[PDB]
């Protein structure tokens, strides 16, 4: 068998067979040296004793208030330290990227074809005698059983951070932009081919479909007036392919960028207030540009919602997530001294990081009524019924579950995280500890240590018998959360450089790109720079109710 | 008409509308301010003072040979200035990508849409007064009378600094991996999806071309012996598509990466050469790894591949045509400590910059033969007949054509010259002295400046009128050769910007590439190294002949 199998080189050194028996470790510019890079250099031996472990960071960062109130009004000071954040971040991804699904060495194939996710970690090689190369059982515990035993919800866990639906469903909306697998190849493979924030969710993925869906007057998308309320425009209107089961009605069957949007209410929700977003910027624009024709307003409007997004990931959505007293900034500028490639490749790892699934309640709650799972998906007339505004309230004011801690998916989902193991597995992934090293994190000694707890400890120990061979998906779920938070350490320290990474190497950010003038002067770029999750449903949803990604 | 058609801004800043006859100046970042960026910053003004033009630079690095001499042997040194010749060449190149001829304001259809080439001056708007904005007369010049007057060769002029065909059709093979227009979609669009070195005119474009092309055994690329020689496999054992006039035979259809190099022998002759230096580093991999399969031998021999052409291109071909007597490096390294971007886009302007074609002979000679044109094109049955042995000292023998100079183009491809003059239109490229002053040069004031003498210069000042509307292509083949030099000013601050980013650019020369195992081990590794065009002929041609890119 491969003679890599056992995963032998360390601290981001590279294993390469050398005969059938045989591997040399690459230790380039690891830091390290000797036959498996696990000997220090001397900078490194001081380096190793000076950092902080990543709890310890999270620690300061989560407590002491007043110093971070005073560190927040201090601009040279507040700039300083979210340059650390991007950096030291942004350094755990290999850029331009490196392995996928059909390839643990580089190669150009690898490195060309868009058409693959790519990979933090090399796949398991095909002739390993064990699932995760040499330790462990021949046959990984049966996915049902780990899925029941563990993943599934017994009684719902809510978010003590207090993550409420429109953070759930901003979540799902966002990420399947670039989250976009494409089944018909296999689960490596991704249909997003712009491999990050490039709004396709709303403009279509091809040029093809982008034209079906604009108006081709003043910039703008179509749309419909429904009870005097814009909404996406109707699939026979726009001949745009969506996803709907055979029994939808012509006007319910909204067609948006992309095609899985209409699956559920909550995205259809920010589908429609993402289109009025676009078409109230077109606005602004041609007021501010009336010689220009509908393709600069068009394509000068989807610059400055991109920007929007960036913008309102990180001091919204991220910042609501960190937990941290310290205020995130969307700056560009902050990384135009900095070394920093302005490209990203989607990771299947921080693919499958993000299933997200506890997030969803038991039931969706809306004004007075509680829709079960089955009465709100493909259910756009809950949308029509209630409106925008009614949906904004109540879903602000719905508590979202936990997702780290254990025994919180929901059983209306269950065959999802099913098929997250199950394709985990089939792409040959490494180990949870595997993945802690290469984020640098400190591998688990125990199940208990995983999971903070005795009982699912046991099964899982029961199930997998070595920590060494413990997957990362079921880990990211069961992890001891940190205190009141709704995650673990493995899914920041994975999550956050992926996250980063992929909003700072959009080219927007990039020093020829990041000027007035690509956004159609100063009002424009005054959109970008002052967007927030509350004035985008203040701008563009009746009456404008306060929201917020908490309860 | 559009309020930028002038060109208002300087010095780099970007121009935007403001309403239908104001414009606004964008000058984040030039070091200049005011209305049209034409204010230097303090700095600025500093630097001015202190920087060299490039004729002083050029005359430096082509003078003192005992000097540098001395340089060339203090690996520090060496270093530092080649590190020194990347960065400031690199930094006059948008990357990420901006402008194409469709997108004279930055789009993320500009962005993302590979099947164009990009542009480093966007397009004169569609409706400016004059096809240079506002400057000159309503039409340019008869392309017919420009060709004929400045442009066609009377007597062949050699080049001064004695490239020999060896070099012409290394220039003219190599740079058609990354040059392909696509001429169903127009000029300005390109089929060469990787926009760089990648090498698919070995490998195809496309992973259906290239498996077609495949042994699919010991990675190696299918062939065919012809009198005991490798020769590239034919069209019909290959399925692949290949353009050959009807009356070549079956047996002579040799199918290659580019579908176009059956169009010369000399290209032919390139094919065949990197065809049998990929199957002579698979079975050197083979030996190094009798454990490899053929995918990873195959995939590792065109990474291999991909960094001798680099080191040639760089310390062979570049090191030829910039005269210096300092000693070029390839060393991916020097850029570690620098920001710097792996990615390129190949630019529209640096493809018509490369219509070399005044490097052409009047007849092909090779051993007591004087093949014309008529008889060189389509026919590989000069290369089997005379064999590469034989091509390869009568091309090192040969000289080929002075570029710049004026009246060098030969008669033969006359119709060639045309189009590039005629394309250039088509695409709306702004007059020679906007891309001068687009790459720090000064404007030049007069026809005579330009061209260093007094007949041709006259010539165009009839044709027309305003140096300010002079073209930039057939500019660069009239223009004052700096002395006994293949080309002027012009072609070199242009091309160098756009050759060093695009090789340097390329991932395999990332920190994450850049290491022994991506290469198969130290002696992959050496084998990019040491590669030259001495030793891909030495190792690849039967007799090992002398060559080099001189005469
Ligand atoms: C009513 C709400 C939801 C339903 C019915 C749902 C259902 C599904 C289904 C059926 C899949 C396909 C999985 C497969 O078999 O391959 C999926 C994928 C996925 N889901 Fe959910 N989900 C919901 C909410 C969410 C939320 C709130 C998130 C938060 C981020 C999320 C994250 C993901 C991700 C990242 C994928 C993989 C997408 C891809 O690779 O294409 N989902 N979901
Ligand atoms: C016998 C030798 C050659 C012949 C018959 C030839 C002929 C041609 C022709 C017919 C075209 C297409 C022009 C059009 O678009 O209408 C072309 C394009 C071009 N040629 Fe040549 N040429 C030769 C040698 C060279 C050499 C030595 C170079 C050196 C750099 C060169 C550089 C180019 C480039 C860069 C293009 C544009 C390619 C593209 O845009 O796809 N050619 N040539
Ligand atoms: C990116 O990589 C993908 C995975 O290799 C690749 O998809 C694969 O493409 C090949 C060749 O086009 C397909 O194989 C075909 O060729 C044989 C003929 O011998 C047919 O019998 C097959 O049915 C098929 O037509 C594979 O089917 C396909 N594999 C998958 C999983 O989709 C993409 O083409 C690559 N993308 C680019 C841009 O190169
Ligand atoms: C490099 O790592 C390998 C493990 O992959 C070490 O070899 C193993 O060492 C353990 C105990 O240390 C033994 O139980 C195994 O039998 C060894 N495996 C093999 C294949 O020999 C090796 O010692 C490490 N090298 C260094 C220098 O530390
Ligand atoms: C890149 O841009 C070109 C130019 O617009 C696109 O080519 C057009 O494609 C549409 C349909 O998508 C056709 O109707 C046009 O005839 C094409 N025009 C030309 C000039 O070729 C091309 O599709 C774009 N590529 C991508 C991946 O979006
Ligand atoms: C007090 C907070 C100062 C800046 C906090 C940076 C937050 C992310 O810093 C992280 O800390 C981890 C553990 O030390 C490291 O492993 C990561 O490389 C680093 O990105
Ligand atoms: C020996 C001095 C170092 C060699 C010079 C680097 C080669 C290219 O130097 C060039 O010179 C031009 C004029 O100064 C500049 O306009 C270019 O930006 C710069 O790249
Ligand atoms: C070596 C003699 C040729 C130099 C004369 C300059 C060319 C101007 O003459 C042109 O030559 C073309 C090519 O033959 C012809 O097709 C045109 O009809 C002719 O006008
Ligand atoms: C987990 C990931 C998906 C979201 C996330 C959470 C926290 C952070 C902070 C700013 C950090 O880098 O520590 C970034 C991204
Ligand atoms: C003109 C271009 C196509 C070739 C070329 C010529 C010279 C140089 C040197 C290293 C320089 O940067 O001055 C680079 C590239
Ligand atoms: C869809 O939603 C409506 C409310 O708008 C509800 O009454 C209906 O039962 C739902 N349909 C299904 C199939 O559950
Ligand atoms: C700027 O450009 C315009 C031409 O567009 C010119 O008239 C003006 O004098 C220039 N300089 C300043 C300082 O405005
Ligand atoms: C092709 O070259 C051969 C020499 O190998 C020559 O005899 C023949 O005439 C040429 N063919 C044409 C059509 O010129």
């Amino acid at each position: 068998h491969h003679p890599c199998c056992s995963n032998p080189c360390q601290n981001r050194g590279e294993c390469m067979s050398t005969g059938f028996d045989q591997y040399k470790c690459d230790c380039t510019r690891t830091g390290f040296y000797g036959e498996n890079c696990t000997t220090p250099e001397f900078l490194t031996r001081i380096k190793l004793l000076l950092k902080p472990t990543p709890n310890t960071v999270h620690y300061i960062l989560t407590h002491f208030k007043g110093v971070w109130n005073i560190v927040n009004n201090i601009p040279f000071l507040r700039s300083l330290i979210m340059k650390y954040v991007l950096t030291s971040r942004s350094y755990l991804i290999d850029s331009p990227p490196t392995y996928n699904v059909h390839y643990g060495y580089k190669s150009w194939e690898a490195f060309s074809n868009l058409s693959y996710y790519t990979r933090a970690l090399p796949p398991v090689a095909d002739d390993c005698p064990t699932p995760m190369g040499v330790k462990g059982n021949k046959e990984l515990p049966d996915s049902k059983e780990v899925l029941e035993k563990v993943l599934l919800r017994r009684e719902f866990i809510p978010d003590p951070q207090g993550s409420n639906m429109m953070f759930a469903f901003f979540a799902q909306h966002f990420t399947h932009q670039f989250f976009k697998t494409d089944h018909k190849r296999g689960p490596g493979f991704t249909r997003g081919l712009g491999h990050g924030v490039d709004l396709n969710h709303i403009y279509g993925e091809t040029l093809d479909r982008q034209h079906k869906l604009r108006l081709f007057k003043d910039g703008k998308l179509k749309y419909q007036v429904i009870g005097g309320e814009v909404y996406p425009p109707t699939v026979k209107d726009t001949q745009v392919e969506m996803i709907y089961p055979p029994h939808i009605p012509e006007n319910l069957q909204f067609a948006v960028g992309q095609e899985v949007f209409g699956l559920v209410p909550g995205l259809m929700m920010y589908a429609t207030i993402w289109l009025r977003e676009h078409n109230r910027v077109c606005d602004i624009l041609k007021q501010e540009h009336p010689e220009w024709g509908d393709e600069q307003l068009f394509q000068t409007s989807r610059l400055i919602l991109i920007g929007e997004t960036i913008k309102i990931v990180i001091e919204d959505y991220v910042q609501h997530l960190s937990g941290y007293h310290f205020k995130l900034k969307f700056d560009p500028e902050l990384l135009f001294n900095q070394q920093f490639q302005y490209q990203n490749r989607i990771a299947s790892e921080f693919n499958t990081l993000y299933h997200w699934h506890p997030l969803l309640p038991d039931t969706f709650n809306i004004e007075d009524q509680e829709y079960s799972f089955k009465q709100f998906l493909y259910n756009n007339s809950i949308l029509l019924e209630h409106g925008l505004t009614q949906f904004v309230e109540s879903f602000t004011r719905q508590i979202a579950g936990r997702v780290a801690g254990g025994r919180n998916v929901p059983i209306a989902v269950q065959a999802v995280a099913k098929a997250s193991i199950d394709q985990s597995r089939e792409m040959k992934y490494q180990s949870l500890n595997e993945y802690r090293k290469r984020f640098s994190l400190k591998p688990y000694t125990s199940f208990e240590e995983l999971t903070g707890e005795k009982e699912m400890a046991a099964e899982l120990k029961a199930l997998y018998s070595d920590i060494d061979v413990m997957e990362l998906y079921p880990a990211l779920l069961v992890e001891k959360p940190r205190p009141d938070a709704i995650f673990g350490e493995t899914m920041v320290e994975l999550g956050a450089p992926f996250s980063l990474k992929g909003l700072m190497g959009n080219p927007i950010c990039s020093p020829q790109y990041w000027k007035p003038s690509t956004f159609g002067g100063e009002v424009g770029f005054k959109i970008i720079n002052t967007a927030s999750i509350q004035s985008l449903i203040c701008n563009n949803v009746k009456g404008c109710p306060f929201t917020s990604f908490n309860v």
